[PDB]
């Protein structure tokens, strides 16, 4: 059964989640495998295989930093 995760993105951090036409959250969605979406700080919500949302969270974390 699918994980869900949230990682909470500050306001001024969204738009480099989404990038431009999406095409950012589009590319971390295939190299992680698994399906992102968002919900003041924002929740991305990652779902997907339960390994996979582990290094998904992983690789939001790192770009946002």
């Amino acid at each position: 059964m699918n994980a869900v995760q949230e990682i909470m993105i500050p306001a001024s951090k969204a738009g480099l989640v989404i990038g431009k036409g999406g095409e950012t959250i589009k590319q971390l969605q295939e190299r992680a495998g698994v399906k992102m979406v968002m919900i003041a700080d924002k929740p991305l919500r990652i779902t997907g295989d339960p390994y996979k949302v582990q290094q998904a969270k992983e690789m939001v974390l790192e770009l946002i930093r």
